[PDB]
Order: C-alpha cells, then structure tokens, then sequence
C-alpha cells in the first residue's frame, strides 16, 4: 500500500534548462515523469539521472523495436539506469518481448515494468492498410495487447476505451497506461466526447499520461492536486 | 572519399568502445552506435566519435507517432550524425513528417534510412503481429513505403539487395548488415556490394579481430 500516483507528466522539451525549471515546480509525491525519444536523444540518461536525484519515478517512453538480442539488451540498459517504466513495441513479436522480459528477471522486485505498445494514436484504417495491416483496428489492437500480455510483459498503453475490455481479456492485474485524457479543470477538460481522468480511472486505466495541460499551467502543482484530489 | 563499412559498436563498457575505435582509422570506415550504447551513454558518447573524426550511423529505429518521431529525429541532425533510421511499420506520414524536419539542415543533414522486417521476423513471427504477405514481399511494400516518403534507402538483406536495387532504383541506398569477409553460405563484402548493397554493417569480425585496421584495409581493397 504504498503510494502510487497516477498521473505521469510528459517531459518534451528541446531545452534541458526548462524541464528541470518545470520539475522544480511539482513534488515527486504527487506525479510521476515520461522522458520520450526527443528529450532522450537530445539529453540522454544524464538527464534521466537528474529526475531520480531529485525523487522522480521516470517513465522511459523509447518504444524500442529491434531484433530480441538487441532490444533485450537495450531493456537491460534502461534496468541500469534503474527507470520505473520502459516501454517496447508489440509489433517487435513474442520473440523480442519475452527475450527483454527474460533480460530484467535479475534486477528484482525493483525492475522496470515492462509495457507493450500495440498501434499508436496517430493510426487509423488508412495508416495500417499502408503498412500491410487489413484487419479493424480494434482487433489488431487486441492482438497485439494479447501477444503482450502471453509474452509475459506487465501491461500496454491503451486508449482509455481500450481499458475494460482488455482487464476483462488480459487480467486485472494487466497495467493499462492511458495517454489523451485532459485535466476536467482545464479548458475542453468540460468536453463530455472524451473521458475525463476519473472517467478513464473508473474504466481500468491505472496511469494517465498528460502533458501540455500540466506542463503549460502556472501552477502546475495546482494542476495535479486537483487531477489527483478527482481520482 | 566514402568509406563502405560500418562498424557495428555494441559494447556495454564505455572504456572498451574507446580502447578498440583507438585501433582504427576515421578514414578507413563509419561507426554504427545503436539502442544498447546509446541508451546506455547517450548523446555523449556520439559526440566523443565525432571529435575522433568519424561519421556515425544512429541506429535508434524510431517508431512513434509523427510529430514524436520528427523530433527524435530533428535531435539527431542536431547531433551531428551522417545516417539516422525510422521504421517503416511506423507508416508513410510519420517518414514524411521526419524527412520535413531534416529539410533545414542543408546537404549535411543526416541520411534518413527506413527499416523494413527485422531479421529476427520469420512468416510465424509475422503471422504473430498480423502480417500474413510473404516476408520477401512485405519487404518490398515497406521499402516501396519508404521511398515513396522521399527518404534516402533502407537496411536490407544480402539475398534482398539486386531485387530491390532493380525495382527501387539505384540512387535508393541500401544498408547491409550480416556480411562476413572470407562458409560460402554468406556473401562476403565483395559479393554484397556487387549485388547491390551500398553499406556494410560489420561487427565481431572486425571488434573481435586481433588486428580490426588490417580487417578494415583488407575489406576496402577488395572492393576495388
Ligand atoms: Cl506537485
Ligand atoms: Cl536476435
Ligand atoms: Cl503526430
Ligand atoms: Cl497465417
Ligand atoms: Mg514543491
């Protein structure tokens, strides 16, 4: 029962000097933090130690995709590193996700959560017959969440109305990170076509992903007590 | 001029890399730094070749969404590099999107390269993640993909390389990897260039040898 917040902010800023200026503001207690590709390539794990120096649970969205021997190893890294949450691509195959599972069963209770990613956001029909993919998205998503999830991995990154189904196929204990859910204080937070962060919550998600609305506020610390006050 | 090999550098100590990149030449070839050493020394390292005098291939194979994916991409023109990777599963727009972010980095922009089926992919491997077209024509597709995005190649196989130099074109540059300078079951770098491939990635034949400058020097000689 220890604490778990649920809200991790995106960290994509193309100047070191401003994200840590935006991390001063908030409190490891209440949020966790997801460095991406670009804050990555640009800053590299210097910048990820800085955010465990400072009592951050980090989130290393890098979504790697290579061949077993080469992601597992890059797994491996990120355990080095000592992250909380590093991500792979399903479409990599049970092979390469089992084999970067294998690779972290020596770093304990403390190793990173191991997450898949199935189709990404900006995917619709169009995009996926581009890439040789002819079956509805949905389906495809459940492919890949169920290819995840028999490799052995902790959880996928799901939309939020993903999240019910897949606990209902996958297991309760299954980790669902939901990214595009905006703070119901915010503006077009009050739009009723997406869920709100409880309405996400309620659903099955166990982490939200937020970014701009939290890292654009004036008192973003205000921003995520409310987020959290909600949940 | 331009060297033809790239070598591969997966060590997981950073004393090692630099102990065997002290042995060879910037002249004589190129140097891959992948997920393993990047992850683990990140953007410094990378900086540490370029001030030794080499050109690197980043071999990060980012996947993500467009906007997301030309960042990452943007941030390795601004590290400097010669070639940078994409998937191409990761579709059209997202390649297109990064070919845009690179347009302002003149003619010393990095190659941008997309990545096909990964070796690791055999037909059950791709059934797996809902591909049912043959591996060899899904190849195709993707690498169709790519240069219809207006980037400048793709990774590919040896037994890949005429088939899409033919259909493709040959200013489409094609990355090779898994050759081995002289079993005759794999093509030796001689063979691989004449059937096509414009970059050979090389690793334990060259980090492992006692010798990896005469490896090198041998290699480039016998490619006329
Ligand atoms: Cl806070
Ligand atoms: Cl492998
Ligand atoms: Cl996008
Ligand atoms: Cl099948
Ligand atoms: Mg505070």
């Amino acid at each position: 029962a220890m604490n778990d917040p649920k809200v991790i902010v995106a960290l994509d800023y193309d100047n070191l000097a401003d994200a840590l200026a935006f991390v001063d503001k908030i409190d490891p207690s209440t949020c966790r933090l997801k460095v991406g590709k670009e804050m990555f390539t640009l800053f590299g794990p210097d910048f990820v130690r800085e955010l465990h120096k400072r009592g951050f649970s980090v989130f290393l969205d890098l979504k790697f995709h290579d061949i077993p021997n080469t992601c597992s190893k890059a797994v491996k890294a990120a355990a080095e590193l000592g992250v909380w949450m590093v991500n792979v691509h399903a479409s990599g195959g049970e092979r390469m996700m089992a084999a970067s599972r294998e690779i972290l069963e020596p770093y304990g209770k403390e190793r990173p959560l191991l997450i898949g990613v199935t189709v990404l956001t900006s995917m619709e029909s169009a995009d996926l017959q581009g890439i040789g993919i002819l079956s509805a998205p949905q389906d495809h998503v459940l492919r890949l969440a169920t290819l995840t999830k028999n490799a052995g991995l902790d959880g996928v990154v799901c939309s939020a109305q993903e999240a019910s189904l897949l606990k209902q196929h996958l297991g309760r204990e299954f980790k669902l990170v939901t990214p595009g859910i905006r703070p119901a204080g915010s503006e077009q937070g009050d739009q009723r076509r997406i869920m709100t962060p409880a309405q996400a919550i309620a659903s099955g998600s166990d982490y939200l992903v937020i970014g701009r609305p939290i890292t654009q506020a004036a008192h973003p610390e205000v921003v995520l007590e409310e987020i959290n006050s909600s949940l």
